[PDB]
């Protein structure tokens, strides 16, 4: 369980103001907004390196966090994701569902091969799914995944979505930072931040319903590019003010 009441802080105008909500045991939190807006920060203060200057996080618990930036280990693929605790059926179904066994089969070492200097050089694609896949094999009781899909295409993206965060890690807690609709369409609850508010939370078909020339804007959006993206929801977002805009 993750517990934010009246949650206000600043790094170092305050990067997070007045968050509010409780994502239950085993819930999907897919976290949305526009650049700057402070989504990473809001994982950044769950894992303690922001203190808050007011209200309170009611948090404890082991965290397991995947960055949006991939990164590797020299050494083998089994072992950037294993660590040095290895258990051969969590191995298998989390290489499985990060759709890693394709890859791995095309290696002759197959999971084996090593990486870094003297290493095979990897797609930025395999990559994310390997830092995926080392988060997601940390067994920990909160997951916090901050853009993982990065470099993957539609359908890889979208069988990873759905085998690991949705059907893996059913029974985790787990937040997701995205910019996909149909990740917020899937959540359990959403939240749209922008310039450090939280500007929705509730539930995709509740937004719908309360904002919906907001909703209508955002709505064959998922096959834009991340950039893209990014860019209509700040756009977006950006209308919500006293000005005129264009
Ligand atoms: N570790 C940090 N130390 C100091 N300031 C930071 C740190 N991380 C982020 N910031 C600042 O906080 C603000 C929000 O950044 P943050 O990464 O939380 O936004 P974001 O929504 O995740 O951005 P994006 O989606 O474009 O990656 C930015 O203006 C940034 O300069
Ligand atoms: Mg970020």
């Amino acid at each position: 369980e993750v517990v934010m009441e009246n949650v206000t802080a600043f790094w170092e105008t305050p990067v997070l103001k007045d968050i509010n909500f409780k994502i239950e045991r085993g819930q999907l939190l897919a976290v949305a907004g526009s650049t700057g807006a402070g989504k990473t920060s809001l994982l950044m203060m769950i894992m303690g390196e922001l203190e808050p200057s007011e209200g309170k996080i009611k948090h404890s618990g082991r965290i397991s966090f995947c960055s949006q930036f991939s990164w590797i280990m020299p050494g083998t693929i089994k072992e950037n994701i294993i660590g040095v605790s290895y258990d051969e059926y969590r191995y298998r179904s989390v290489i499985k569902a990060c759709q890693l066994e394709e890859d791995i089969s095309k290696f002759a070492e197959k999971d084996n091969i090593v990486l870094g200097e003297g290493g095979i050089t990897l797609s930025e694609g395999q990559q994310a799914k390997i830092s995926l896949a080392r988060a997601v094999y940390k067994d920990a009781d909160l997951y916090l995944l901050d853009s993982p899909f990065g470099y993957l295409d539609v359908l890889t993206e979208k069988e990873i979505f759905e085998s690991c965060v949705c059907k893996l890690m059913a029974n985790k807690t787990r937040i997701l930072v995205t910019s996909k609709m149909e990740h917020l369409k899937k959540a359990d609850k959403i939240l749209i931040l922008h310039e450090g508010s939280s500007y929705f939370y509730g539930t995709f078909s509740e937004l719908q319903n309360l904002q919906p020339d907001f909703s209508s804007k955002l709505m064959s959006f998922d096959q834009f590019s991340a950039e893209r993206r990014n860019s209509i929801l700040t756009e977006t977002l950006r209308r919500f003010s006293l000005e005129g805009d264009a």
